[PDB]
């Protein structure tokens, strides 16, 4: 927090005051997933962000690093060479993916990181050999079995392992340049550096009341219960918000969500930045490749405090007291799980990543009627986890949308146990129904002793029976849990 969160972020600063001016003009509460120092320089140099093209990220090490790589030996497979095929192999498919606009440039050089990373002891002051017949600045890496040979008079970087050494791996590759990739914005290309990366969004009422039309807002304020006002900020997210695309280009956003990020990344055209959306792609819980577990996230509030987080359960309970605590919805991108879980969307791509591999269990491959029937029990199971973070009901307190998110958990295992009454399933299906009927159930138990009644989680099982109704028996649930 302060600047050493800044610093320990590893941001542009003028970005970050920039950000500063934006959210003073326009009032959204955004997050932000720090990016290191080794490439921010080179977006302070010219050289801008890549997008959602490649997803093996640069490394944090090498001073020829930064850049995403064609030969995955400068990214986080360093010395794991048994997998530097697969990702010569994935920056082929890379490569041929997103053709038409892509091109072939290598890194643009600079003499100055290499004096600004003096610190690793680059330079050995020793015998001064003139090798490949060329004035070379000799270098010693972080290690002896690779050399990454920055040119000192070349365009191109000349890059070339030694000739007296071997190593495991056997590809001494030869004094070719660096094979990054590039992005063609208005016209001229650029080559690709480490992207930047957010977490998330919490905007003010009156900012979401004037960037969506005036007769929702009209319709606000005409709402005398909260259960209409329930069913109107739902069916304006049905409306809104379901339509993600999974794309590659910009990330899996909406379409408000993409245009407000627009405007809120163009504030740098005058600061120098020359590119515009400095955030070029989703977040890492819309980075659906490999999930990370983002130990640490920046917090960039319109007020203008700089506040870097250390751990992730309090990462948790600042979300859940800054942001759903208070009146401001949670605009997330959408056993160690006591409050946030991955959500539905998350949900059908575990089921899918769990299908992938099991042949059998609660449905296969086929049409019959508990075939269907488990189908669409487990589509309006994904609704119930979908409708779970109903984050807009604060109106009241925090208790308001306790008991609507433990109402929505009590339907989802309602859900749950009616899917358990069908044939002997595989056991990879069965002990998934066993993890997650046991973590809706610790949830829901979890949440009751923080709110209110002592009431057990098989009392409020029992008591509640409800049919073909929802709109009933909240009623009876708000009976049970208010009104002692």
């Amino acid at each position: 927090k302060g600047e050493k969160a800044l610093k320990a972020s590893g941001l542009v600063p003028e970005h970050a005051d920039a950000f500063k001016k934006i959210a003073r003009e326009l009032n959204t509460y955004i997050l932000f997933r720090p990016v290191n120092k080794l490439a921010t320089n080179l977006i302070k140099s010219g050289v801008a962000t890549k997008g959602l093209n490649v997803h093996g990220k640069s490394s944090d090490w090498g001073p020829v690093a930064g850049y995403i790589p064609f030969d995955q030996d400068l990214s986080k497979k360093h010395g794991q060479q048994l997998a530097v095929e697969k990702g010569n192999l994935e920056n082929k498919k890379s490569i041929t993916e997103h053709e038409g606009e892509i091109g072939k440039i290598p890194l643009k050089l600079d003499h100055l990181r290499i004096e600004e990373l003096k610190e690793n002891g680059i330079i050995l002051k020793g015998k001064k050999e003139i090798d490949n017949g060329k004035k070379y600045y000799l270098l010693e890496s972080n290690n002896q079995v690779y050399e990454f040979r920055i040119s000192d008079e070349n365009n191109e970087v000349q890059y070339k392992t030694k000739e007296g050494k071997i190593t495991v791996l056997g590809e001494k590759f030869n004094w070719r340049n660096i094979e990054v990739m590039a992005k063609n914005v208005e016209g001229v290309l650029k080559p690709l550096t480490a992207d930047y990366d957010l977490f998330a969004l919490a905007p003010s009422l009156t900012e979401i009341k004037k960037q969506i039309p005036q007769k929702e807002w009209d319709k606000v304020v005409n709402t005398p219960n909260s259960l209409e006002k329930q069913k109107g900020v739902t069916n304006l997210l049905i409306k809104y918000g379901i339509e993600r695309k999974p794309d590659s280009t910009k990330g899996t956003l909406s379409n408000w969500q993409k245009q407000m990020l627009d405007r809120l990344n163009e504030a740098v055209k005058y600061t120098g930045y020359t590119g515009g959306d400095v955030v070029n792609h989703g977040t890492e819980q819309d980075n659906e490749e490999f999930p990370e577990k983002d130990n640490e996230i920046f917090i960039i509030n319109p007020e203008g405090e700089f506040i870097l987080t250390k751990n992730w359960e309090m990462t948790g309970r600042f979300i859940e007291k800054n942001i759903t605590g208070k009146d401001y919805l949670y605009y997330f991108n959408r056993k160690a799980k006591i409050n946030t879980i991955p959500t539905s969307a998350e949900f059908i791509k575990n089921l899918s990543s769990i299908r992938r591999s099991s042949n059998v269990g609660v449905y296969k491959d086929s049409g019959d009627k508990d075939e269907f029937a488990k189908k669409e029990s487990v589509k309006k199971i994904a609704g119930y986890l979908s409708d779970y973070y109903n984050s807009a009901n604060h109106i009241f307190s925090q208790e308001k949308k306790r008991k609507i998110s433990i109402f929505r958990g009590i339907q989802a295992y309602n859900e749950i146990e009616n899917v358990l009454k069908s044939k002997q399933i595989a056991p990879e299906y069965k002990n998934y129904f066993q993890y997650l009927k046991e973590r809706i159930t610790n949830q829901v138990q979890l949440l009751l002793t923080h709110q209110k009644s002592n009431i057990e989680f098989k009392l409020l099982y029992k008591q509640l029976n409800f049919t073909e109704n929802e709109t009933d028996n909240f009623e009876v649930f708000q009976k049970i849990i208010d009104e002692k």
